[PDB]
Order: structure tokens, then C-alpha cells, then sequence
């Protein structure tokens, strides 16, 4: 066991999934820090250094990392793989990014099985000496992720179907909302320039009042102020922060992808009174 194979991912969700497949034979690091906003992140010369010293680079695609392709052309002779191949996208519904793929495909546990398989294939292709380890680690982790779905599905099924309105800040939850049958309401369709402008806030306020939706949420990499303004003006409680675009730090409450899905579903269910 000389040097461990080095994998660099764009953001922390992919880091944790990939590290479970890598096990003990590769080290996986994320370019972005826990808590950092990932869509419009601005890479630095230190990020270039980290990617250039990798043996493999992994990114989401599906219009997530607006910085990645320009960043990756600075990198020489390091292979890359997009980990969302074979996932059917949901289009963004409005705004300047309307009609392109919503990147947040990892919020569906069923989609996460495809993430696992794509990362396994990339590690097996670019580090073939360790293929048996990657294959065994991916099979074990996919078992965990597959078993994850049933308790989450049952928990959220407790909410009456016509009350399943998921009101968030970024429209980051479309794939989870589809899996578990929630109608989707958000203050902005995807992180970008405008986030909590008027018109956005008022439309969401209107939908909450018409349907008496009991709760509204924010997310861990953006500002909680728009969601709190929405809850102040309506009958909705502020349900707290959901995790979607980043893990917490390793010593925080959301250290892993599994903990992210569990925590987001728990916080939603609690917002509806379980
Ligand atoms: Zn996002």
C-alpha cells in the first residue's frame, strides 16, 4: 500500500458518497468547504492546486457547478467523471434557468443509487488495481441507501396528501418532492443573482395563505431571512434549516450523506407535526 489514490470532488455530498465507495484504498476531498454556497462558488489558486494533484475529479453536472468547466480547463492530465449520468432530470420551472435540468438529483435516495454506480465505474476505470474493493464497498453502501428509502417514505406518508406542500428557499427539493408526493413552493428556483426579491416573496405568501401551509424552510448554505420574513407575515412557522447543498462539518449534526437525507426528512416531518 504505497500512496492512496486521490479523488477530488466539487462539493461535500459527492465527497461522502465517494468516500464510502473508496473505503480504505482512496482518499476523497471536496473543493468547497462545508457550508459554502456551491452553485456560484469562485475557485481559487489553492483549489487549482488541489484538483491538479488529484488522480480523479468528480462533479455533479446537470448545471450545478457553474464554475466547474472553466476551472477544469486549468487542470492537465487528470481524468474527470460526471456522476449523474443516467438520471432523468426534472426541469427548472421558471426564472432565467427555466427549462434546464435541476441539479439537485441526490435528494432522491433512488437517484443516489445511480450516483453510487457512476462513482464506482469511474473509480474502477481509473484505479483498476483496486476494482474488487470499490465493487465490494459500493455494493455494501448501495444496500444501506436502498434500505434508507422505506422508513423515510413511511414517515412522510403520514402527512395527508393534499397537505404535502414543501415550501423552501431555493427550489432545491424537487426530486425529493417527486419521490414522496409533495407539491413544491420556493422563494427562488435555483441559487443565482436574485434570492428573496419581491414578487418571489409575495407569490409564496399567497400560496401559503390560500392553502394554510403550516411551515416554511431555509437551507444551510443560504440566508434564512427570506423564509423568516415569510413565516412572520403568514400563519406558517419557520421550520428551520434543511440540508441539501452541503454537509455540516465532520463534528456537526450532518456529517454524512445518510445523515443529510435523514435530517432533512426529519425536519420536514417535524414541521408538519410528525
Ligand atoms: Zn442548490
Amino acid at each position: 500500500t504505497a500512496k492512496k489514490f486521490k479523488v477530488v470532488t466539487t462539493f461535500t455530498i459527492i465527497q461522502d458518497i465517494a468516500q464510502n465507495i473508496a473505503g480504505d484504498v482512496a482518499v476523497v476531498e471536496s473543493i468547497t468547504k462545508p457550508g459554502a454556497e456551491i452553485h456560484d462558488y469562485q475557485p481559487t489558486p489553492r483549489d487549482i492546486v488541489k484538483a491538479q494533484s488529484a488522480d480523479l475529479i468528480l462533479w455533479n453536472g446537470m448545471n450545478l457547478e457553474r464554475w466547474f468547466e472553466k476551472f477544469f480547463e486549468s487542470i492537465k492530465d487528470v481524468p474527470s467523471a460526471v456522476v449523474t449520468a443516467g438520471i432523468t432530470p426534472l426541469p427548472i420551472r421558471e426564472g432565467p434557468y427555466s427549462g434546464i435540468a435541476n441539479p439537485h438529483a441526490w435528494m432522491s435516495p433512488s437517484n443516489a443509487l445511480i450516483y453510487i454506480e457512476n462513482i464506482r465505474k469511474a473509480l474502477v476505470e481509473h484505479d483498476p488495481a483496486h476494482a474488487e474493493t470499490y465493487n465490494r464497498n459500493a455494493q455494501a453502501y448501495a444496500e444501506k441507501i436502498k434500505a434508507l428509502d422505506a422508513p423515510l417514505r413511511e414517515r412522510l406518508s403520514r402527512i395527508p396528501a393534499e397537505q404535502r406542500w414543501l415550501v423552501t428557499s431555493e427550489g432545491a427539493f424537487s426530486y425529493l418532492a417527486k419521490d414522496y408526493g409533495f407539491k413544491e413552493v420556493y422563494l427562488w428556483p435555483i441559487n443565482a443573482e436574485q434570492q428573496g426579491i419581491p414578487q418571489q416573496v409575495r407569490h409564496v405568501i399567497d400560496i401559503i395563505r390560500e392553502n394554510k401551509i403550516p411551515v416554511v424552510f431555509s437551507e444551510s448554505t443560504i440566508s434564512d431571512k427570506p423564509a423568516k420574513q415569510v413565516s412572520k407575515e403568514t400563519g406558517a412557522q419557520y421550520g428551520g434549516v434543511l440540508y441539501v447543498d452541503s454537509l455540516s462539518g465532520e463534528k456537526g449534526p450532518v456529517p454524512t450523506y445518510i445523515s443529510l437525507i435523514n435530517m432533512t426528512v426529519d425536519t420536514i416531518a417535524k414541521g408538519f407535526g410528525q
